């Protein structure tokens, strides 16, 4: 906690919590209830962001929903984007024939280290 410590935050506790939910999200919690109306969605980094905070754009309500409510959406973005750079996260760059690009979320390169739990990356917030 940079104010007492010179430490910056290793988002490993944060990230592992994220990973747990997304990994076990091979199914979904039926107790989600809320958005049981409307069209489906896709799993992209920014969707996970809105979910992570417990925001209300999010249409999933299962997993890390309202678990990182101490972040701001663009801060959470910055992290999933830190993760894609570190390669814990791997971004699925997809563009349709309208030159509209969107990136999905998967874990690829450092993902095995995530499973081993030895994944320790940094992130800078108020810690």
């Amino acid at each position: 906690c940079k104010t007492k410590d010179y430490k910056t935050r290793d988002v490993t506790d944060d990230v592992k919590s994220i990973v747990r939910f997304v990994q076990e999200h091979s199914s979904s919690q039926g107790m989600r209830n809320i958005k049981h109306v409307g069209p489906s969605g896709r799993f992209t980094m920014n969707m996970l962001v809105d979910i992570f905070l417990g925001s209300k754009s999010a249409k999933i309500q299962s997993g890390i929903f309202g678990k990182g409510s101490a972040y701001s959406r663009h801060n959470a973005e910055r992290l999933f984007k830190k993760l894609i750079l570190d390669k814990i996260l791997d971004e699925d760059l997809y563009i349709n024939a309208n030159d509209q690009a969107i990136a999905y979320v998967m874990l690829g390169n450092k993902a095995q280290t995530v499973l081993n739990g030895n994944l320790k990356v940094d992130f800078m917030e108020t810690e």
